[PDB]
């Protein structure tokens, strides 16, 4: 078209791709297959040397304690029983889930393969009971270092906004699987994508089987309600406000208003900005935003090209002329021209059967004489001499061998004080709640707790008005059974399918920290030191029997929450949630 | 609502031994992130590559 904008600038990936992007695969360069640089004057066999996975092999199995099961932070918009409308939807830890080892995969992702990009569940669930209580599932990408580049955010991700870079999911030629329940037929669209694979053209295997449309760009949005100027027809009538200070009642300075802010949008469509086009509309989906976020490690760079985050490759020093080796005896085990004893063979070898070993050793023939010389001692005495016989590598060995003074020295401990926690766990907790921020922030359509919304039943409170004879109720046994039954109700009424950012619907923030599972699990600090924790007295008598219980909720036992009815009643504690049931006495 | 800042301490603490100090990013006036009553603290957090 006329403005280049977003096409332009994704014309310089390639750009660079000459000097960054085709070497920045060593990550795997390093940790597999090939560093060839340098090398001129050269012959072909060599290749496998593995020494980089000492250190990179530890940093996977550094840290078992990276799960850090959590259970329930309270707040004060709810108070605990009134999250009555999900009881057990994640209380089942996760699904049946592929996922466990997903987590494990990104943690290491800070580069390993090239940072790959997470995915959630595209659209809505295709097998449908009742009582929702939805689990769920999650997969990063494999490839996709630096085939994809990423100006967009970066720094602060709470992914309150649904601003994404590229979402559609599969690479293959089956990878058409992924818009399966889309349009489906020939897979026609043409495309030219993404081939820096460095050619020569000797071999094989290039592929063009990509799929990339952009999907949710550069949202922008204000709002400032309730504030306009509502005459003389308003060319343009919007406009845009931000200071509030000094402003007080103008209500009676005219209009009222009694106001809301219908969404307003019409946006210039670029049209989900394919270089090609899409050929499908009504992209419109519910309530707030898609629940897909990203995944991401630390953050640094600086200037137009660099190479992030050294852990894997420090030794790159020694790694080179280590392998001269191969120089010093594979080719000399190889160059040799016949290592030779010269005393008398002038004539030297003879016929076949000397070098075949025949019969018995001694030998034929070794013979002197001389015409006119004159005779001193002449001394053969080159066998071709020696070796480069090395030295310096009772020394050398040992830088390329061992830089690790300067790098495994970190973190040394043992245990229980000085724990071993680094940079690559301290960032990556803001991950584990991908299990849970995706669910709640969003706002979602309805989920249909009971009988849809049934906004009220205040109808009945129709039917009880007595003016003329009413009595109290004479003494009570028998009938009533459970209570409840209409007479005179104040519901607390309304609760909507969009309840927008509205405080007391919400579930659960933010419990990252140590490895603590809270039943009271500091108060009792096991760990591996301390032992005395609540020694007798007339405080434990009242403390550890009732309030500690390891076994959770369980049901194995029902004496657990059975203290209370026919034996504590005249101190007056109970600590049930005190669902359904009373005594008889 | 934010307990610990993950990198934004880690780089600020170590550039300044790199390079020279930078500035601290933050949301400019009001009215943008989640305006309402209560709810409103924005953490911490440095500047984009100015230092």
């Amino acid at each position: 078209e006329s403005i280049l904008s977003r096409f332009d600038a994704d014309w310089t990936a390639s750009d660079e791709a000459r000097r960054e992007a085709k070497n920045d695969l060593f990550f795997s360069r390093v940790s597999q297959w090939d560093d060839w640089l340098s090398q001129y004057t050269t012959l072909q066999y060599r290749g496998q040397f593995d020494v980089v996975r000492p250190v990179v092999r530890k940093l996977v199995s550094e840290m078992r304690q990276n799960p850090i099961d959590v259970l329930y932070r309270p707040k004060d918009g709810a108070r605990p029983d009134a999250a009555d409308v999900l009881m057990g939807m994640y209380r089942t830890d996760m699904r049946h889930n592929t996922a466990k080892i997903a987590v494990n995969i990104a943690v290491r992702e800070q580069i390993e393969a090239g940072v790959g990009a997470w995915r959630l569940v595209t659209d809505y669930e295709d097998q449908s009971p009742t009582s929702n209580n939805q689990v769920i599932r999650r997969e990063p990408i494999h490839s996709a270092c630096s085939h994809v580049i990423w100006d967009s955010n970066s720094k602060l991700m709470d992914k309150s906004d649904a601003r994404h870079c590229t979402v559609i999911h599969s690479m293959s030629q089956n990878g058409w699987e992924d818009f399966a329940e889309k349009y489906d037929l020939d897979a026609d669209d043409i495309p030219s994508f993404q081939n820096p694979n460095d050619w020569v053209f000797p071999w094989l295997t290039q592929d063009t089987i990509q799929i990339a449309e952009f999907y949710e760009v550069v949202e922008k949005k204000e709002t400032a309600f309730i504030y306009q100027d509502p005459v003389t027809g308003e060319p343009v009538s919007y406009f845009k406000r931000d200071i509030k200070d000094v402003i007080d009642d103008l209500a009676d300075s005219g209009f009222i208003k009694i106001a809301e802010r219908q969404i307003k949008r019409r946006r210039v469509y670029k049209s989900i900005i394919t270089c090609t086009a899409v050929l499908k509309d009504k992209q419109l989906i519910a309530g707030e935003h898609i629940p897909i976020v990203p995944v991401f490690g630390e953050w640094g760079f600086v200037e137009d090209k660099e190479v992030y985050e050294g852990v894997v490759r420090l030794t790159k020093d020694g790694q080179r002329l280590r392998n001269m080796i191969m120089s010093f005896n594979a080719d000399i085990v190889a160059r040799t021209p016949k290592k030779k004893p010269f005393f008398w063979p002038e004539q030297i070898a003879g016929f076949e059967h000397m070098y075949d070993g025949n019969d018995d050793y001694p030998y034929y023939l070794l013979n002197r004489t001389d015409e006119n010389s004159g005779d001193l001692p002449t001394q053969p005495l080159a066998y071709y001499e020696n070796p480069e016989v090395p030295q310096a590598n009772a020394y050398m060995l040992e830088a390329a061998t061992s830089a690790v003074k300067e790098v495994a020295t970190l973190g040394v401990d043992t245990e229980a004080v000085n724990g071993g926690q680094v940079a690559f766990d301290t960032v990556n907790q803001l991950n584990m709640r991908a299990d849970l921020e995706t669910y709640v922030f969003q706002d979602n359509l309805a989920t249909a707790m009971r009988r849809d919304g049934e906004i009220y039943q205040s109808i009945v409170n129709d039917i009880y008005d007595v003016p003329r004879n009413v009595t109290i109720t004479l003494e009570d046994g028998s009938e009533k059974d459970v209570q409840l039954m209409a007479e005179v109700v104040d519901l607390a009424t309304g609760e909507k399918q969009v309840l927008n950012d509205i405080r007391g619907r919400y579930e659960c923030y933010t419990d990252v920290g140590p490895s603590f599972q809270s039943m009271k699990q500091q108060n009792r600090a096991e760990i591996l030191e301390l032992l005395g924790k609540t020694p007798q007295g007339t405080p434990e008598y009242q403390l550890l029997l009732l309030q500690y219980f390891t076994l959770l909720d369980g049901k194995g036992v029902e004496m657990m929450r059975d203290y209370a009815n026919k034996q504590l009643i005249q101190m007056g504690v109970k600590k049930p949630e005190t669902p359904e049931e009373q005594q008889w006495l």
